[PDB]
């Protein structure tokens, strides 16, 4: 229906496969030349995007007003290509959601929808030993190589995946303000 037809729309036009030195991830193109990666993909001065080498100009890693991790990294890629601006779909606030599907697209997991069902909010979350704020939780046994994958329910973009623990998965919650500048 609508909910996956929007996911497709997002698949074709905004979701790219990435490889950093840390592995496979799913990149979101937000607008123009701006993208988001999960902070632990750790993009350096360069990056693979569908196997072509892309140059990485800017790169910020987002934080709490308190200065905590949000495990998210805004990158500014180096092309005449323009990302179709999907910012209007990102909520004003980090919202929970009803029946979310997870759009993932890495070399290994192309065009993959994963039905995580409800996404609820969880907040502080100490995964690796690095803590993280403003995270949300779905009840789904999320696996490696999925990190960065997009969380969409009903035509909204509320999350980039980041952690898991074998039964649940956790996303980095988004709010529009992030992609202000
Ligand atoms: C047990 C245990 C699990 C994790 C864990 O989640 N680490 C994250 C990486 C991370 C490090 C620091 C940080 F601040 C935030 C995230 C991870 O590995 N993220 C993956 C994407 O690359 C996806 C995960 C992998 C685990 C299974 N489910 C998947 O969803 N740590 O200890």
């Amino acid at each position: 229906g609508p909910s996956l037809d929007f996911a497709l729309s997002l698949l074709r036009r905004n979701v790219r496969q990435v490889q950093t030195d840390q592995g496979h991830f799913t990149m979101l193109g937000v607008r123009d030349r701006l993208a988001v990666l999960p902070r632990h993909s750790q993009p350096g001065k360069t990056i693979w995007i569908e196997h072509k080498l892309v140059n990485v100009l800017d790169a910020v890693e987002l934080v709490d007003e308190q200065g905590v991790s949000l495990e998210l990294t805004l990158i500014t890629l180096d092309t005449n290509e323009k990302f179709r601006d999907i910012t209007k779909f990102i909520p004003e606030n980090i919202s929970t959601a009803s029946d979310a599907t997870l759009v993932i697209n890495t070399e290994h997991m192309p065009s993959m929808f994963v039905p995580v069902g409800d996404v609820v909010q969880y907040g502080f979350l100490n995964l690796s030993g690095k803590p993280t704020h403003r995270t949300m939780m779905y009840n789904f046994p999320t696996k490696a190589g999925q990190c960065g994958g997009v969380v969409t329910s009903v035509g909204k973009i509320i999350g980039i995946h980041i952690g898991g623990n074998g039964r649940q998965g956790f996303c980095a919650g988004l709010k529009r303000s992030y992609f202000a500048s």
